[PDB]
């Protein structure tokens, strides 16, 4: 945990469980991004490039702090490793880690395809993890527009940093949401901690940037 700390957004190089000569490789991220696994000290939270499934291991397991040097024989038969290696140098999420857009079911979004690719990376995240999205979110009885919340909050200086009440009941008036109760505030905050925040750390820990949100790209 404070090894975890050291190793965060590293991509890196676990010995498997099941064959103690196999290996696998994976990106270690915030425990706070998982509530349902604890992570002690000389343990990490990694996501797994194989089978997208979480785990915490401990210092012993971690064959390498890196998927550097690799020769061309070891990627050659070893997909996980080829995306492994390609998010580490480019920051492409592999599709094993997005659920596909039509399991999840333009006009407003400067980048329709950004906000696809988000809500690909939410949901498969959301089922690794254990907490699905089982029915379309809703607040202010209307679906619940899950990128420009996650923009909203980043422009805040993202969920720790919002120390008012006041900061979120404009969040929900941001939203475009018509009509506004004395609930509302602590309507999207409880929304956002329940289907973003986890997602909020897990992605700034991985390293993890959707554009027209941390960045901006005109010329592309």
């Amino acid at each position: 945990s404070r090894l975890n700390d050291e190793l965060l957004g590293k991509v890196v190089s676990v010995v498997s469980a099941t064959e103690r000569t196999e290996w696998y490789p994976a990106l270690v991220i915030s425990p706070s991004c998982n509530d349902d696994i604890t992570v002690k000290k000389d343990q990490c939270l990694v996501r797994s490039f194989i089978d997208s499934k979480f785990y915490s291991i401990a210092r012993k397991d971690i064959k390498e702090v890196d998927i550097l040097n690799l020769p061309e024989s070891e990627l050659s038969t070893k997909p996980g490793l080829q995306k492994a290696s390609i998010f580490l140098k480019t920051r492409v999420v592999p599709d094993n880690w997005k659920m596909d857009i039509s399991e999840i079911l333009p006009e407003e979004e400067l980048d329709p395809e950004e906000r696809d690719n988000f809500l690909q990376q939410l949901y498969k995240f959301m089922e690794d993890r254990g907490t699905p999205i089982n029915k379309p979110p809703v607040l202010g009885y209307k679906d619940l527009n899950l990128f420009k919340l996650f923009r909203l909050v980043y422009h805040q200086g993202g969920c720790d940093n919002i120390d008012s009440g006041a900061v979120w009941k404009q969040i929900y008036m941001d939203l475009g949401i018509p009509i506004l109760n004395s609930a509302a505030s602590y309507n999207v905050k409880t929304a956002y901690r329940k289907y973003l925040y986890g997602f909020e750390e897990y992605c700034r820990s991985a390293n993890i940037q959707f554009r027209t949100v941390h960045h901006h790209e005109p010329k592309v």
